[PDB]
């Protein structure tokens, strides 16, 4: 039964991946034993080159993975962004994304059992895979951070296969495009690199209509570079419920991607919190509970329980924002309602509740 494990190589680090790997095989058989991160290591090689070891979803022997990377520090080709993965940018990028299906988990699988049906030469004829993923849904899921996420993601997992991965974002708001596209062929040819091209919103494409013959353009490049081996196409779009030409069709691996629940926007507030004692802009800190720990003291109120109870109640009244807006009103909260450089918690529980109220007062002036 596999187990992954991250290994986030430092920088200024200069030492083979082989040494790192027999490393952090012989810190792993020291401990031995849920999902835990090392930042700190008795060890002093490890000290020198590791940033962390995250062992990621109680046991000894387990057939283990590493996955030794290397951020790339310089971030980004117009209209175009563009970024080497893994890219210091998306850091982190996956972990802030809380979803309540384990949506991220099938996606990676989807795509991984893809690239490894391209790589074997799978007949599509007989099997049906292709090169396009589609993550659809209402705007402010994170959708663009996902397909971000995803490719550093795949780019980290797959170092055996690819030396490092590329993620060109093309905006979707803009004879420039073949010179463009003549840029991402260019990183194609080198067969080292995993290439994700990522175009956001497609569905501005078929709305945004000389806007025919540049769009028509943009399919025929489409149509170039998915021929090739080492290349993913990342889309998204913001209107879930309808069909579009063509990337409907065009995408074997379709998903939606929909609001946090109550339980996910739990999670995400708490993510926030954290952050926050972290930085000790709230103090002192204290124990918050999981969903998990209040249902096992069946919510009965007191000391250890009061605050997390009042969070998961404003979870709930949270129902309906997007996760965009979420990890948006600790800061409202901060800089509406507590204006000061620290905060206990109770008074930033206090404060996030006013922003949340704000928030749907803002709402229901945008209806009427
Ligand atoms: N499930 C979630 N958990 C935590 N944060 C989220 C979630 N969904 C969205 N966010 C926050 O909002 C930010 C922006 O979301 P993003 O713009 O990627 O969503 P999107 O509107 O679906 O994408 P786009 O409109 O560009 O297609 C994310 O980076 C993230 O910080």
């Amino acid at each position: 039964p596999t187990v992954h494990v991250e290994v986030h190589q430092r920088g200024s680090s200069t030492a083979k991946k082989e040494d790192i790997n027999l490393s952090v095989r012989k810190l792993l058989n020291r401990h031995n034993i849920g999902d835990y991160t090392w930042t700190e290591f008795d060890e002093p090689f490890l000290t020198r080159n590791v940033q962390s070891v995250s062992i990621i979803d109680d046991l000894s022997a387990c057939t283990v993975a590493l996955h030794i990377f290397q951020l790339n520090e310089d971030g980004p080709i117009i209209a175009a962004n563009h970024w080497v993965l893994p890219a210091a940018e998306f850091h982190g990028l996956w972990d802030s994304l809380v979803y309540d299906v384990e949506v991220k988990s099938h996606l990676l699988d989807y795509v991984m059992t893809t690239l490894l049906f391209s790589d074997k030469n799978v007949n599509s004829n007989l099997i049906t895979w292709n090169r396009v993923v589609l993550l659809h849904g209402p705007p402010g899921t994170g959708k663009t951070s996902l397909c971000k996420a995803l490719a550093q993601k795949l780019t980290i997992r797959l170092s055996s296969r690819y030396r490092y991965g590329q993620l060109i974002e093309i905006n979707s708001h803009s004879k420039l495009v073949t010179k463009m596209f003549q840029k991402i062929q260019d990183l194609i040819d080198d067969k080292d690199a995993l290439v994700f091209v990522l175009i956001d919103q497609v569905e501005s494409l078929t709305a945004a209509r000389d806007a025919i013959r540049v769009v028509n353009a943009v399919l025929t490049q489409i149509d170039q570079i998915k021929r090739h081996s080492n290349v993913v196409i990342l889309t998204t779009s913001n209107i879930t419920e309808k069909i579009d030409v063509a990337f409907v069709d065009r995408a074997d691996i379709k998903q939606y991607i929909g609001p946090p629940s109550a339980a996910a926007i739990f999670k995400i507030y708490l993510s926030c919190l954290e952050e926050l004692m972290k930085c000790q802009i709230i103090y002192p800190r204290q124990q918050l509970l999981t969903l998990r720990e209040l249902e096992m003291i069946g919510f009965i109120e007191n000391n250890v329980s009061k605050l997390s109870l009042l969070l998961n109640d404003i979870s709930r009244k949270s129902e309906g924002l997007s996760g965009r807006v979420l990890r948006k009103l600790p800061f409202l909260a901060h800089a509406l309602y507590v204006q000061a450089p620290t905060v206990t918690i109770e008074g930033f529980l206090q404060a996030l509740s006013l922003a949340v109220d704000k928030q749907f007062e803002e709402r229901k002036k945008l209806a009427a």
